[PDB]
């Protein structure tokens, strides 16, 4: 077997968890945005595989230090523009490069307050959903950027239940009106090309958007018939409310909190006390995408 | 070496025996109307014996089996609800030493879940909850038969970061001493704190672990509007201490670990810029540690 | 914005980290294994996403059952006929069934030995690279297997080097000729719908063909001029040797191990004292096909 | 609230993690130590907290510094020898000191072998339970090392059961005759001053009396009538057969194999499938100490 007999299907490299921080200063007043980065190549030649010839290879450590250049140069205004001014650094820079990848997600740092008062250069890790961005290109193609939120938790105690689904001989599973909706989230959209607007402020009006949807209203909440419904009520909810939103992806992984039977303990447990299967668990997925910019592609 | 074949039960004296349960996690839902509250909780209960037969002869006749651990501990929460996790394990103590002869001593373990409400233009939504880890609550109770109910609350995964108004500088130096002096630099902290209550049990136990968190983060931080110099983690950590222990007469000891990371400002010079403070690299391994633990000399003297 | 303006481009669902031993007893003997499951639908609707209508949801909790008795009923003579068995049941089942995926590892349990005789019945956790598989069908489309390794972690201590590589004004590496090679390695590959051999036989062998082809001969080693060139090697050493490997993907995530500069410290060190950086860590990734498997793929 | 007010009960700083390989060449033949040290100090002033005065502060830093260059200069024959040694220089060097205690874990690597032959310079990672040990020594107290092996989950399918326990109102328990013994063991022992011996052939000793207490012989095997008891004859066999231990602690937290009721799926489980509980878990430990150990502790 020979370099004849086989293909190439795919070759990428790169660098992971580049951490750093960028430290701004205006007077006394510091302002901290805190990463890690991964960046990926794909590179129009497999020397360095098939032959043992690194000639075209740009060190990982190239990569890092490129990272950290661009930071300091241009500092971080938000993780969008940084994968953005990375991904353009490549390509306008090493004609080996057919493609990059940025990843980025922020630190969740906090500034501390004090009685309502801000802290001018103390801060707290507060990971209520941590916060990313992917920028992709490939040489001469679009410059495609996402932003999303993972590891983002969220319980409604009521307004959820999971009736009238498919039975088979297998099927076990009561029909309930009632129950603890708890999900662990990933949610991913795409801005397709467009980079004009405050990245930070549409990113935050997602993130309300994703809880509003979630809870229904304050006074009395919304009645979720399955996990797969609340996906679909989150992401129409940003597509209706958040037109720079193209496409939409959320994962919902979710923990069933079962009422335990304490009958045998001598007592009646009246939905007082629960306990979260962590494992095993059920997750659903759905991508939606407005049809004038998938036509348009 | 040796003048037996084998050891027996003759040769060798029980130290220590501790048998439980571990992550007990539950919900405790409570409804005033329309109106949801919830506690999310992971015990964890420790039993000693009187006797070791258990595991001296292979006799189980003393044994209370874990799984009756998490059975009392489900019904305990369920007719008791929890106001507190301090008030719940002081009940799962209390229920141990007062039922069981065999037991010796009991040790409860309670974290909470970070659960907040969620909130819609300043409205409180009715049953929504989002996870919100900004440390990580906990409380211990223990007791011995005929010994005080030990009551501890604290805070762990507490990560607390300035970017200033701190230095490390005057330390002792020999040929293995190659840190520079510093009088400014990040000052990044993983907390742990532990303080003790004693046998005090009349007070509002949320105030209390709230005002001392308060204590933690201000003393940690200094005012709003400068900060305050910290000239080493340790000196930090005796402020942490000084404050709480000034602040909060509950308080008879306070123990806080501090694992620090620190903040490299990366030398850019051979990639043609200069860095002044812009670009900063964390270690995360290997870390330093400082701990301490003060008490008030009147406490630790009745005792 | 409502249904009309929107397209539904995926939705998929399922059950994670289904974890059971199966236990199997021949007299005093005993045989476990014990996996984790996670097995994933697609619909041929979305009528549970876009209208509420929950009509044609299989619940995960029956897929966790349906893998539950699939295993007590057949056994496990090894993950990737269970995975194939699973993907089966659900398409000659479920006529809404538009696609399924089931993943599975084996948790690593040896038999204890004690002389070089083998325990009845005890056994210990022996984490030295998870054994997974994958199996996946469309409707109407081919039963496909995949085979794996994962946290394999290889080290060698020389015969290992990065010259020669592209240099702009960001580039500070040195060119190295000596250097510890240290990867975590993630290693797939297919089989596509050949189901005849012995599964359990075929792995030991691809595993075997990873660790020669990392290391080279036991006397002398070999040179490796790069990390991607050590894929390489493990690939084309795996294609040469097992006919039945069609594709195979190779990713090595790198610890470069750090001779300390001691000078300061009044001591030389000779690649004595190495430390390993954690964060950042390299990766490369490469996925080799045999071009008779691809075209015959059209 | 003042200085005068309130006691220090202790102060302890060091420097946690340390990760490095100590590679060594018998010409062509490479061998490789790689470990994971904490070394932690109490002065005997604590000015540095109450003063904002560090004159006296051991960077963590230099401690750091200590760890490579004794690594370095005296290469690692054993991590108990090498915890000696970090104690022993903090202890000769430094009065501020108090006391001392280092820990170390080694990584498990072993070295690859070819057709029967070990690899020169080739390593797997094969992690069957952490090895570790931990010295200490006061100012004028003896220097004590502990060993241990901790991560080590073992597993038996038959001769375990707990029968015979306490009842009471809130016991639902039923006593159990079979069932799967699954756990995970922290053990750790005292040598207390004794330094004359093999370390590395005294902790294969007792890692081999561990497994083999825990198992029974390998035809038949040995009833357990609770986890308890289980962890009394591993503590009972290592003190039989290994004088150089003084103290053994020994922590089992076991996982409850679940045979699954099937009955509502049309099929009868008869011990075939079987799901483990990981939370919540049981838990057990005892310290077993030799009277003469302690007497002799006057
Ligand atoms: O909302 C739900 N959707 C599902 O797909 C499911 N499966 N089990 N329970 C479930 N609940
Ligand atoms: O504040 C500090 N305390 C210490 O003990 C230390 N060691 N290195 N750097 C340090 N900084
Ligand atoms: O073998 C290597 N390949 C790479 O891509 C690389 N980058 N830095 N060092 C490296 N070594
Ligand atoms: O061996 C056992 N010991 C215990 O203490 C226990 N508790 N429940 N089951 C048990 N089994
Ligand atoms: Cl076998
Ligand atoms: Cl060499």
């Amino acid at each position: 077997v020979t370099i004849k007999d086989i293909e190439v299907l795919n070759c990428e490299y790169g660098k992971n968890t580049i951490k750093f921080l960028r430290l701004h200063r205006e007077g006394k007043k510091h302002f901290v945005k805190e990463v890690e980065v991964c960046t990926h190549l794909r590179l129009t030649s497999a020397h360095e595989y098939l032959d043992g010839n690194n000639s075209f290879v740009i060190p990982t450590d190239t990569i890092k230090n490129i990272v950290l250049v661009l930071a300091k140069k241009n500092g971080i205004s938000s993780i969008e523009q940084f994968a953005i001014d990375i991904c353009k650094h490549f390509m306008t820079t090493f004609c080996q490069v057919a493609y990059v990848k940025t990843y980025i997600q922020e630190v969740p740092w906090q500034r501390q307050y004090q009685n309502g008062v801000p802290h001018i250069h103390s801060f707290i890790l507060v990971p209520d959903g941590i916060r990313f961005c992917e920028a992709e290109q490939c040489r001469n193609g679009p410059l495609v950027v996402c932003a999303g939120i993972k590891d983002l938790k969220l319980m409604k105690t009521t307004q959820s239940g999971f009736e009238g689904f498919y039975r088979n001989e297998h099927t076990t599973l009561p029909e309930r009106n009632d129950r603890i909706l708890c999900g662990e989230f990933f949610c991913k959209w795409s801005y397709g090309e467009c980079r004009d607007f405050d990245f930070d402020c549409i990113w935050s009006k997602v993130r309300e958007c994703i809880l509003e949807a979630f809870s229904g209203p304050p006074d009395c909440g919304e009645y979720s018939p399955s996990y797969q419904r609340t996906v679909n009520c989150i992401q129409m909810c940003v597509l209706s409310r958040v037109p720079q939103v193209q496409v939409i992806e959320v994962i919902l992984n979710n923990n069933f909190y079962n009422v335990v039977d304490m009958k045998a303990l001598g007592c009646t447990n009246d939905k007082e006390v629960l306990v979260p299967v962590e494992t095993p668990y059920g997750s659903c997925a759905c991508t939606l995408g407005r049809k004038k910019y998938l036509e348009a592609q």
